[PDB]
Formats: structure tokens, C-alpha cells, sequence
DNA sequence: ACTGGGAATTTCCAGTGA
DNA sequence: TCACTGGAAATTCCCAGT
């Protein structure tokens, strides 16, 4: 038998939450979750169903698979792993209140200490292996469930690793958003001032992207004109058609070009330019 | 008896206080006429005094009575959370140009404050009864303690004297208030047009902007709302107190806060007819 | 008591003309 | 050169709702 997720876990959007919050971790929802049908994440064992046991836990994002030193907490959860039975009658297992709780830089040692004494390591990578940097803002959640043999001996099927799932106050991996714009029509030879709020960004890898049918421009802005993460002003480029007759609607969206993320398209309208 | 003169306040706002984690020094406090070009520092005048002796630079609360302050000062010739050196024989005049703001954590008062009082830093003699309540964290004095000598070499130690109040540029109460950037510097005299004001950080509940000509004030419209991220304000210009104008007028514009009075450097905006 | 989210408090870091 | 100078990040706190 082996596992399979069938609803991974929302990549972004949660908070990872500190001990001293003192307030679990909430609940990581599913990939397909909305306000009207709420999902968890879930697995599907294939090739067996009957008795068994599953373990939750949390791994780093890159090669070797070591223990991350955040934490698993909720229901069911110790020492930074969730560990519970599955349904005998059942090959679909969801899980409802899986929370990341965020350990410290200062605590990581004692952390890492902790995933090998409760012999929390998936992939068994040595010690030697687990020393160098985590990426605290990324972990992935490592399904190990283990099942009976025909004969009826326990048996740990291979472990199977989630999507990345990212802390949001981290703006290199956070969903872009434009929440005020002080312009939206410009002239088709571009050169327009905006001034754009947004949510955090970093200045060195963030892009205003304009887009239509076959058409794609960028913004025009230096990192000195980012304020603070949260602000850019820009310089509108040209449209494809400098003798526009009539107004023509493109999209305007926030891009960062590191994993090519998008914001939210908006509506912005080139218009015709008489003679400056 | 002879008497010290500040001749050079310190500059009240745009330094940080440095934390102990960010270093043993924490830069120098400039001088109130400090222009980078000219950069100067605090200094004091010993009327009617020259010849050895020692000064002593202490941290005290804006308020009085005046108890020293958990914070430390550090930098050259400072320990335990004082300055203290020799006073230049052949001057009477003294700049202190390494005078650091070391800000102690929260958790950490208590123990501070026992130091003071173990290393007899208290220039006004303040009761110990009095050294529990309240500390303002953003904001300290300097304490010039200057003894001199008699004729025959006893101390005699001057009257202590006050700086004006230094402000923690990091606290956002205290902060130096500054316009960075506005989408436009001019508008129609009837007011109601759009400005985007990029700017250090504010508290949005203690912010305006303030608007101000020869015999004229008025104010930006906006809620907390419109104050993003602590960094800008998207707000309405209000009308001109003359919905006709004929001619462009210039006035000040100014970010405002109330609780304090503070006010930024005043950027130029243009009323404009129609 | 458990969350969603803004900000206060404390820590870390890149560059900076030298 | 590297001790400063601001910008960014990490950690803690708090209010306002269920």
C-alpha cells in the first residue's frame, strides 16, 4: 500500500503563531477551502483498509527532509507531532486542527534537540546533515502512516511530504495585494505618476505588470521609490498603440519575479494623447 | 560660586536609543544646530571657573522631580550608565561628541534602576519611595554634574543643570515627523482633491495634517482607515478660505500630532482658482 | 477560551563612504 | 576599517470580535 494526499494544505495566508501568543495554532485548511465549504487536509490510502495509525509531522521544504523545529500543535499533537489512529472502515483521513506553532532562533537548538530525542525524523537524515540553516517561514507536513501486512504485523508505509506551507509575514513568499491606487487611466505614451499602496513587499523583487491581449509592460521604478515595503511610486509605460483613437482597458497587477506570483488583476484604461 | 551654561542643547528628535544587543556604543547625540555640514554636539560654558576638575553626564526623567532614568548613557568615558572625565584644564568651554542613548528592555527596569541607585547616581537626591512609578522610556534629559575646585583644592560641586528633553526617534509617539512624498503639491481652492502622503511612521489615532497660511488654518480629511501600514495617509486637501482666488496661493502643509503639538517640516502646497 | 490582524518592542543586517 | 545609519525582520502584546 502506499499514500496519497488528495487535498493538500493552503500553501499561504496563515500566521505562524509564537508560544507566547498563547493560543494553539488555529487550524491549516485545505487547498480547496472557502468560507462555504470548509476542507482539511487529507490523505487516501490505497491498497488497504482496516486498523492503522497515523503520524503528522513537520519537515523543512528543501532536500534532506530533516525535523523542522516549528512545532505541530492541536488535538492529538506532542512533542511537535500529531499522532492518532485512522478509521478501520475508511481509506480517506482528514485532519481538522493541525496548527504550526513557531519556535524561537534562540530555542532552535533545543528544538532540533527534542526532534531527535522523541525520534522524530521521517527520512532518518544524520545528525551531521541536520546542522546548517532552516527556513523558518516554510515547512511541509510529512504523512507517515502505518498499517497491518496480511499476516497482521505493523507495517510504516513510505512517508509522503505536502505542498510547502508558508508563514505570512514572510513577503517574499506572501500573496500580493494592491489595496489603493491614486490613478487608473493614463495616457498611451505612458509616463504617468502612480502611486500605489500595497501589502509587504521587498523592494528588490517586486514589478508593476501591465497586461492585454499579446501585450506585456512593466512599471517603471527604481528600489529608492518603494516606501517601506507597503508603497511604490511609479512611472506608467507605454501602450503598444501610441495613436489610440479610443480608450483601451489592460490589467494592472503587482509581480514578483522570484516565483513569478501574481496580485489580482485591476482595471486601468490607456487613453488618447492629443499633443503635449 | 561658578555655574554651568548649556552654550549647545542636544538635538530633541531623530536618534535612536540603541538596545545593548545592537552594540556597546550607540553613536553621539548631536547638537540642536547640528546640519551634517556643520556637525556639532552638546556643549557647556563653566562661567567663572578654569583649571582641573570632573563632569559628570547623567540620564534623569523629562518630568521632575528629575530621578535618573533606567536607560544608560555609553560611549567614551562612560560606565555604569554615566559619563564621567576630567574637565579640560586650559578651556572653559566642553563638547561631548560621544554620548550614546543605551535604552534598557522593559523586564530588565528594576534591575536598572538598582543600579542607579547602588552607583549613587542620583543628582537631585530623589527618595527611593519615588523611584517605583512610571517611567517614560521615550524620552530622557541630560544631567550636567560639574564639580570644580577651591583655592586650595577642595571639590566644590556646582548646581546641577538640565538639557532639553532627548525623544527615541524608534518610539512611535516620539518619533521625528516627516513628509517623504505627495502625489501632487497644488489643487483646486474648493478643496476635496486626492492626496497619497508617503511619510515616517505614524500612530493613525494621533495624526492630522495641518494645513496653515497668513491667518488661515485647516485641516486634511481622512479616517484611521486611510493611514496605511503606519506609512501614508490617503486624504482630501480642505477648501481654501476664498472659493474664488482669482490668483494662486501658497501655504504650509504639515503633518500634526495632537497629542504633543509636534508638526513636520512644512512642505509647500498651491491653492489654484477653479 | 480560541482566533484574525495591527502594531509595539526588540533584534538583526546591508551598505556606507571611508 | 568598520562603528554608524536606517531599513527590515523577528517577537510580543493587545483589541475585537465568536
Amino acid at each position: 500500500p502506499y499514500v496519497e494526499i488528495i487535498e493538500q494544505p493552503k500553501q499561504r495566508g496563515m500566521r505562524f503563531r509564537y508560544k507566547c501568543e498563547g493560543r494553539s495554532a488555529g487550524s491549516i485548511p485545505g487547498e480547496r477551502s472557502t468560507d462555504t465549504t470548509k476542507t482539511h487536509p487529507t490523505i487516501k490510502i490505497n491498497g488497504y483498509t482496516g486498523p492503522g495509525t497515523v503520524r503528522i509531522s513537520l519537515v523543512t521544504k528543501d532536500p534532506p527532509h530533516r525535523p523542522h523545529p516549528h512545532e505541530l500543535v492541536g488535538k492529538d499533537c506532542r512533542d511537535g507531532y500529531y499522532e492518532a489512529d485512522l478509521c478501520p472502515d475508511r481509506s480517506i483521513h482528514s485532519f481538522q486542527n493541525l496548527g504550526i506553532q513557531c519556535v524561537k532562533k534562540r530555542d532552535l537548538e533545543q528544538a532540533i534537540s527534542q526532534r531527535i530525542q522523541t525520534n522524530n525524523n521521517p527520512f532518518h537524515v544524520p545528525i551531521e546533515e541536520q546542522r546548517g540553516d532552516y527556513d523558518l517561514n516554510a515547512v511541509r507536513l510529512c504523512f507517515q502512516v502505518t498499517v497491518r501486512d496480511p499476516a497482521g504485523r505493523p507495517l510504516l508505509l513510505t512517508p509522503v511530504l505536502s505542498h510547502p506551507i508558508f508563514d505570512n509575514r514572510a513577503p517574499n513568499t506572501a500573496e500580493l495585494k494592491i489595496c489603493r491606487v491614486n490613478r487608473n487611466s493614463g495616457s498611451c505614451l505612458g509616463g504617468d505618476e502612480i502611486f500605489l499602496l500595497c501589502d509587504k513587499v521587498q523592494k528588490e523583487d517586486i514589478e508593476v505588470y501591465f497586461t492585454g491581449p499579446g501585450w506585456e509592460a512593466r512599471g517603471s521604478f527604481s528600489q529608492a521609490d518603494v516606501h517601506r515595503q507597503v508603497a511604490i511610486v511609479f512611472r506608467t509605460p507605454p501602450y503598444a498603440d501610441p495613436s489610440l483613437q479610443a480608450p483601451v482597458r489592460v490589467s494592472m497587477q503587482l509581480r514578483r519575479p522570484s516565483d513569478r506570483e501574481l496580485s489580482e488583476p485591476m482595471e486601468f484604461q490607456y487613453l488618447p494623447d492629443t499633443d503635449d
